[PDB]
């Protein structure tokens, strides 16, 4: 009990680094999801028009200006998890080289687990939730941006199944970072007795604050699995827009991530 | 209720160590050294290998290669066999058995296959042989790549330090995936890995109660078994693509496709 007391107070300094560090929590997105409230309530980009009209109610190419905008908002989370990353104890005191591999593998596994979030079977919130650009518009986008968003929808509708919260997701982030299996780590022992510590507050957590969920906990870590398979979709999406579209522009940080992943 | 849960470990072990010969207790004893296997670390002790190993499984890279999966084949029928044995399983419907079966093969394939092996070699011909890591890098590409990605997952995995009893629920786990692509009936095959992973759970907890959460690493190895079985399915159509000296027995390749 003495033991379960650490873990649970471990378990509140991540949550609370978590609120802190990103701004739209799932609590705010589901919020806005189910629409329950009057203030809360997103526009809905649907087709062209609507995308149109979008850019004046929302503070080149279409398909292009979209890509772009995910491209704004994902070195922005890299920078969020990156921030969240440094609270994580132990994080900081490892070996530099291996706190840029962390992130370097870990970044885009979280940016998808987060981004479940923001998801339901019908679309995905954007720009902090001011919009709601639907699932249907972006499966009919030019190739092959017409199916850069489907694997990611995929997997949130079964994620989203396990009905995880904040509390849950903050720990769970943490495990993913800490990953003992990254390629290219000098020094893993340390980084294993960190992720030992996280997933016991994760298992605690799970069970307290899901008593009735049956192995919830190896539910969860299984979908790690999942997430490995989307990044690795994507990365191949990514080299043939490369050479199809030699116009768009690549970010130099997640090129560095995308090197050698 | 725990007593159930020992039931289901105990019966489990009992089936896998029927359903398969070489076990990893075997492995390990003739790996260490504790009737020591033929060695092959190079091209000359390959010929001789097979003039005395007397296999069942014309270039060397290639005849390597396709005595893989003539061991495999064998494999699959073993597995199937063990999978029948696992309760709630045989009364599942017939297509989900087929489909459990298709996809979860070569994960379990190459989770038995981390028993034969060290960082220096694999055990070949149920023991009898021993082929090293070394030469089996040297083979000309694609296939000096073919066997390396399983030796790098297995260390990973072996550092586990897993016995049999281990195992025999991890394959079971691995066997009853309900995100299978084309399952009918996903309840009762998620209901039966629920059960079988609470056995995984307290057989680890028992077994190596000083290896904390060795079960949630366990099953973070399941990311790493598809990664290498993507990783294979494509090796083997850069084999179809080029290489015509694949091409074997019409009746011979129905069998081992
Ligand atoms: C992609 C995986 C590689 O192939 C394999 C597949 C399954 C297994 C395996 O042991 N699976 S198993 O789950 O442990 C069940 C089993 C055990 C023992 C015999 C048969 C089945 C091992 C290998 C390892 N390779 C061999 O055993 C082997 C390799 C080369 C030759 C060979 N033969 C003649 C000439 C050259 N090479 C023969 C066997």
């Amino acid at each position: 009990n003495p033991e379960s007391a650490d873990l649970r107070a471990l378990a509140k300094h991540l949550y609370d680094s978590y609120i802190k560090s990103f701004p739209l929590t799932k609590a705010k997105a589901r919020a806005i999801l189910t629409g329950k409230t009057t203030d809360k309530s997103p526009f809905v980009i649907y087709d062209m028009n609507s995308l149109m009209m979008g850019e004046d109610k929302i503070k080149k190419e279409v398909a292009i200006r979209i890509f772009q905008g995910c491209q704004f908002r994902s070195v922005e989370a890299v920078q969020e998890i990156t921030e969240y990353a440094k609270s994580i104890p132990g994080f900081v005191n490892l070996d530099l080289n291996d706190q840029v591999t962390l992130l370097k593998y870990g970044v885009h596994e979280i940016i998808y687990t987060m981004l479940a979030s923001l998801m339901n079977k019908d679309g995905v919130l954007i720009s902090e939730g001011q919009g709601f650009m639907t699932r249907e518009f972006l499966k009919s986008l030019r190739k092959p941006f017409g199916d850069f968003m489907e694997p990611k929808f995929e997997f949130a509708v079964k994620f989203n199944a396990l009905e995880l919260d904040d509390s849950d997701l903050a720990i769970f982030i943490a495990v993913i970072i800490l990953s003992g299996d990254r390629p290219g780590l000098l020094n893993v022992k340390p980084i294993e007795d960190i992720q030992d510590n996280l997933l016991q507050a994760l298992e605690l957590q799970l069970k307290l604050n899901h008593p009735e969920s049956s192995q919830l906990f190896a539910k969860l870590l299984q979908k790690m699995t999942d997430l490995r398979q989307i990044v690795t979709e994507h990365v191949q999406l990514l080299q043939v827009i490369k050479k199809t579209e030699t116009d768009m522009s690549l970010h130099p940080l997640l090129q560095e991530i995308y090197k050698d992943l």
